């Protein structure tokens, strides 16, 4: 019924990054840079499988700041996570969406059941509603 | 004594990203999205533990498009590695270093042993020659 924070998150496996300047659509809140996580059993989705139930992804975002050209990472902003269980999140597509703010497990963003963020990943529903790809 | 290609670096532990943009000191070479990758010998070493000989760490270089008020990954254009070996490596401060250009194990881009990286990794001679910290 609500997203379990996903403990050990940051030894998992990188699938890409991205940064979001200031003036990009979704600066508000996902601006900053950005980078994805997979557990085991989301890799098997992403790698062409079905996504087995208990899959997760996280967006791990952080400010930056520019110093001389460079984007260096400041503090963490947030977290954004999916995890996948075809009945109890059912009403979502099967992921359940949570935010927690800073990445601590007392700070949930999401007051909506999740439709919010629903409505734009919907758009992926020919790729599961994930829209990170593998790359090497 | 060269440095093996680190198979399997994808899967280590993400320990930190950057971007290196037109204009700062870096562009050239290193210009483009960084993440660097850690294997579990190494980890010990940037924990604040010393680092086992087979500590291997990753420098993992990609161009990057802009588009929109987003910089999205392009193409990777190398990744730089040191391998730990005290005795293998003592001319370059117990470190091994490589380039393979594009990331293809075949494209070794090294040819004075290592000497050109050393030198500008010798200034962080107190840290054991790294300059990635761990965080969160
Ligand atoms: C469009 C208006 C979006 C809304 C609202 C939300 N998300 Fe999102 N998300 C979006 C894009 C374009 C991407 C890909 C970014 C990239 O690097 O390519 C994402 C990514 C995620 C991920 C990573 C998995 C993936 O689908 O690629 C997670 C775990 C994720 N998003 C969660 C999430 C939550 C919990 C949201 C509401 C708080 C949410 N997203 C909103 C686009 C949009
Ligand atoms: C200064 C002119 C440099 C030269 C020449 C080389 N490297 Fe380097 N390296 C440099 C910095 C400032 C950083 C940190 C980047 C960051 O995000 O903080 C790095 C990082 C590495 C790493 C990751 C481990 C670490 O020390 O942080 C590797 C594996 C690495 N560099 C390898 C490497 C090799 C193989 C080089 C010659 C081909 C090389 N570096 C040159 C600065 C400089
Ligand atoms: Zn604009
Ligand atoms: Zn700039």
């Amino acid at each position: 019924t609500k997203v379990k924070y996903p403990d050990g998150f940051r030894s998992w496996y990188h699938v890409k990054s991205m940064v979001i300047q200031p003036g990009h659509p979704l600066e508000n809140p996902f601006g900053g840079i950005h980078h994805v996580y997979a557990n085991a059993e989301a890799i098997q989705g992403l790698r062409g499988g079905n996504y087995p139930d208990g899959a997760v992804l996280v967006f791990d975002l952080f400010d930056y700041q520019e110093d001389n050209h460079a984007l260096v990472e400041g503090k963490r902003k947030l977290i954004g996570v999916m995890e996948r269980d075809a009945k109890r999140f059912s009403a979502t597509g099967g992921w359940g969406y949570e935010g927690f703010g800073e990445g601590k497990p007392d700070k949930r963003l999401v007051t909506d059941g999740g439709q919010g963020c629903f409505g734009c990943h919907a758009a992926q529903k020919e790729s599961q509603y994930v829209f990170s790809r593998l790359r090497d």
